[PDB]
């Protein structure tokens, strides 16, 4: 298993909102949407709002294109009791994607669980209570091509903060990952003699990673 | 003595609670439990609560499967007076284990004894007294395989804080080490060209290490 | 694409102010200036003041030399609604340029977006909102020649703070980069045996980079 | 002079207290103890309490075994007037020793004299006066063997703080160095592939080093 | 252009003060001094006081030895309006120079322009205004020779703070640089086996560097 | 000029105090002492107290052994007016010296001039006033030999603070340096396999370095 050959894409445009009245809570979630509009098999959907704590901004996939009962399989399993019975959801389908020219470095900063420390007289050692998990950000570095159409799109997405979707596909394991976040795009290119010029892009997560097989497509 | 060939497992499920009315204090502790349930020889049991200060969250082994008096031999010796006469214990038996795919790096952070400093007009040099010992955290790095069934188990154990049990068996010296702690599992895999993808797991100890021979099994 | 052969020029002199009454907001902006004075095709014009938030100190190039309607093509697109209908802009024409003798190192310091953090009782995790982007400073290092006419010009520009214009041309991609900022010029030369002497220059950015093709000229 | 071949031993057990009424203050101190008990020549005695400021916890060796006058030769010389005329001392006889399996690294941290700084109006430069000397801690790293009997002894010594005695013998110079301190014993073994496992021990110094020749024995 | 062969001298003695009643402000300044005393061509003079803000402690060269109107050509040009009309100046002529034996390393610390930051409610980004420029310090390291007559001179100049003059002449480009500052001279020589002993000298600038051609002499 | 072959000695003992009523202030100082006692040619003297600001604890050499007029030539020249007319001095002669076994590393820490920074409303740049020079300390590292007689002497000098004298002689340049300070002597030897054991000593200056030729002796 090697990461060679993987390529990363970003969202271009999204359609109008679609409302899901009811969601089943087991294995692959099922969304009961009346008169679905252009939701075939294999499309990608971004959840924009919900009342189920998780799954707020996580990208999912539609496997069944039924008229009234859309089954957004994806990865998330709602069988756990953490998600209560009553649940609402709103999602938008993605239209197209654009590929980053030449990624040469991927690095991630963040994570780690924060704790609250206390000690009473009875206690012999200091005790801790978990409080929350810090944020995670990634930086991508790619080559400089001022004619590349990705530059206006990145500039526009940076101008107005919006939770876009990012996809990257690894061919060796036929595995597909998806996440959503805000994009802040630097554009001043660092130049060094006898070395290619590079530009750097940063993403701040708003959800969790999704792992699927490429067979679903 | 070389550490090559050692493999690490984690707890998968545990049985119902078992109560021990009385414990002897010498060499191998003996638990007087009426009508023991499926406590065969070689089993692995975790202590969940007790009033003997130590042994709160330490994993032990039963050697005798007597009807009313099981002998929790383990490693710990309670002969010292530190453990008082009257003592109660509750322990749960472990059912199955799951092995981490490919551990490539093991690191530990923590330890060290904290002191409190003071000085009087009579004293010529600053004096110190011990107060308590800091915590210990362990990190493991293993390869990325999104189909591996260990991922749902680790995600579930990370979701709800629970003091699970971890075991590592070294064949060269025929040692088996057991400890208990909380698991926090990251899942974002770092990628670098011409290098495998890695994921990292973290453990925070809640007890002390146990050293046994593999002959007991 | 290689950066070899690129050369950097600075400002020498600028003409009197020219006022634009009305500005078209789409693709290439058009400035309606009555009786334009010496605004031939290919000239470089720096914006000194405006009421459109952006374009405050960004360098542009004219393509049409019409008597009453000069088209400041540049790169900036005013089609976005961010720029309101009513708008004014004043620009100065650049006369000549002077080349830095021998640039040996280019480095950039700055960037990054600052955030404001808050957390409510209802929120489960800490939330962030962007506030503003930090400044960017560029440094250039070139060889020491005390007879070079660029030295008095740079010293004069450093003495009285003025937002001058800088151009650097990359021949491999036929791309021209322009930006404006303040110049602070150090002149003490560092000397080391068996090594040439160097003098360092610094620029404080005041605008945004403009990327154009060299065919416009 | 090379340190190869040196081996380190620790305390195992000590006898009952023995009281000294009068102490001679010159060269080798002489202790006047009525009816000494099993104080044969070459024995190791650790001082537990005294009123002579120094010699509080410094290890010494007897050379003479007279019925009422034992000579604690050691290295310490009491000829200096710092020790007053009237003096008392109590010491304990050491029974046996235990050798650390395989020391691979010895490191020290501490020392240095702290100062107090002041400056008057009349003074032209800042002046300093010494206050006291900081503490010293030693660390040892040795291989991991869970059957080694030294492990229970070290764990017991760590459990209850006691000022034990440590000896290390260098054969090349035939020199014996002794000191006393508290032992805090870590036991989590660090593991790395293609490398032996190690455990680390720490000692907090409580006295002063004694240098003697091995001919005394 | 290579710095090899350059040698550095320091001031040894200076003459009595000379007062300049009037100074012209263009290109080479001209000082109208009645009955000039021994001001031959090619001489070196340091300015000790003036009311023209700059030129306070900058070393210059006289090119004309006229009876009443000496022309202090130097490097500085007073044509700028920054220097007002009415101006007074006092300068002292230098007599002799002494050369540092063997300079092996030259390093400079200081520079950089300090800013003051503020932000208003109306402003969208933080704004800055310059306040002042920091100082510059130079260090020289040369070989140890206790018989060298330069040592008493440096010790004397260090004892009483005085703004001496320093000159360095580079033969490859025929440049001669002059600056003034205070000298603080360390004398403890660092010793290392199989390496020469070195001593270090430090200079704190009080003015600006002067760049001239060696043809003036 | 190489430092190879240099050896360092420390003071062993000193004689009774000798009082100087009058001192001449020019080149080599001359001390008017009635009925000098055993002050031949070539001896070393330590000034213990004086009212001449400098020369408080600086080692000097006696060249003339006259009955009433001792000429402490040394290095210091009192011709400067800084030393006033009236002056008293007390010095003690040194008896013997002891050599450090094997110095392998010499390092110095300290120096640098401290400044006081202020700025007025009228000033354009921040100004500084020198206040005082920091202290200087040196560390010596030598091999471990527990039989070496220098160890009791160093321990005794460390026990009671005293401004002893240290001398080190460089044979290549026939130069002799002398300084005075307090000695703090560590004795715990660091040991490493296949490496010799070392001990470290530290000195804190109370005076200035003296440079002479070895011909004086």
């Amino acid at each position: 298993h090697l990461p060679n050959g993987a390529q990363i894409f970003v969202e271009t445009s999204r359609g109008v909102e679609v409302e899901a009245t009811a969601i089943t809570n087991a294995e692959n979630p099922v969304a009961t949407v009346a008169s679905k509009g252009d939701l075939a098999k294999g499309d990608y959907v971004i959840v924009t709002q919900s009342t189920w704590a998780k799954m707020v901004s996580r990208v999912l996939i539609v496997t069944d294109a039924q008229e009234t009962s859309i089954t957004l399989a994806g990865i998330d399993t709602s069988d756990t009791l953490v998600f209560p019975a009553g649940g609402t959801m709103s999602f938008a389908k993605i239209t197209g994607w654009t590929e980053i020219p030449c990624v040469q470095e991927i690095g991630q900063d963040g994570g780690e669980q924060q704790y609250y420390t206390y000690q009473c007289l009875s206690d012999d050692k200091e005790q801790q209570i978990p409080t929350f998990k810090s944020a995670v950000s990634l930086t991508y570095t790619f080559a400089h091509e001022f004619d590349n159409p990705i530059y206006p799109i990145l500039r526009k997405l940076d101008s107005s903060g919006q939770v876009t979707a990012v996809r990257m596909y690894v061919p060796k394991a036929s595995e597909m990952r998806m996440w959503a976040g805000i994009l802040s795009f630097n554009d001043i290119p660092s130049t060094q003699v006898n070395e290619m010029e590079t530009v750097e892009l940063a993403v701040s997560l708003k959800g969790d990673f999704t792992f699927i097989s490429s067979t679903l497509a």
